[PDB]
């Protein structure tokens, strides 16, 4: 996260850090708890991943330092990538992780509500992007979960900032015309929490962007609401 600040412990209980154990354990991507056994994240986060066996999901984490060999974690039983996904920049950057065991909800870990179709007209004025990603280009995973408030921008406005790309309605962007605050390498799969009516909503999933926090280069996110039907279909046994 660029231009952000340290999060308060438990402030974003749906945020999880997804690790890979190969070759050695390290943070790979962010993710959001949306069910007792489901993590919603980015599909482009599994590039080079042949098996869910090397994945580990940690919930209720603030500092990566809390993660040691003796720290409990959730195994991943199955990785579900949207069948239309090809690459982050083309859209459909959405994936579901089915955990091997269920998450016991607590103040440190609980699920975030998915947006409803009857909310595409809602004016989210209080949105935040969170993660352990870079604070800039060519950096490294940060220890303390970072947070940054960032305004959503219209699709028409985002398209202007990304000529050469096709910003569809299944994407949503956010950022400052002047840059300064934004997601970065490592925040991928992270949630884009929007506070609307004393209630948090998973509006987007950190997907891509040109560089990090550059001026006139909004972060691009998966427009979650466009996938509630997909999410329902894939999570029902
Ligand atoms: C991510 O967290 C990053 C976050 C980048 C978001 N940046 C801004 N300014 N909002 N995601 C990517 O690197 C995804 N990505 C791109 O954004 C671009 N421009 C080109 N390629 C990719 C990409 C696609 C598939 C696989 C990879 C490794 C990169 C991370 N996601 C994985 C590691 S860090």
């Amino acid at each position: 996260i660029v231009g952000g600040t340290a999060s308060v412990r438990g402030e974003w209980p749906w945020q999880v850090t997804l690790h890979t154990t190969s070759p050695t354990q390290r943070h790979l991507c962010g993710g959001s708890i949306i069910g007792n056994q489901w993590i919603l994240t980015a599909a482009h986060c599994f590039y080079g991943v042949e098996s869910p066996k090397i994945l580990r999901v940690y919930s209720g984490i603030l500092n990566q330092a809390e993660i040691a060999e003796d720290t409990s974690f959730f195994g991943v039983q199955e990785i579900i990538i949207h069948d239309q996904y090809k690459m982050a920049e083309s859209g459909y950057d959405i994936a579901l992780l089915k955990l091997e065991t269920t998450v016991n909800y607590a103040d440190s870990q609980r699920p975030i509500s998915l947006p409803s179709k009857g909310d595409r007209n809602v004016i989210y004025t209080d949105c935040w992007v969170t993660g352990w990603g870079y604070r800039k280009l060519r950096d490294k995973i940060q220890n303390t979960l970072q947070k940054a408030k960032i305004p959503l921008v219209t699709n028409e406005e985002c398209q202007k900032r990304y000529r050469g790309h096709k910003i569809t309605h299944k994407m949503i962007c956010a950022g400052y015309r002047e840059g300064g605050k934004d997601a970065c390498k490592g925040d991928s799969g992270g949630p884009l929490s929007c506070k609307h009516n004393e209630v948090w909503h998973l509006v987007g999933i950190t997907s891509w962007g040109e560089g990090c926090a550059q001026r006139e280069r909004p972060g691009v996110y998966t427009n979650v609401v466009e996938y509630v039907d997909w999410i329902l279909e894939k999570t029902q046994a």
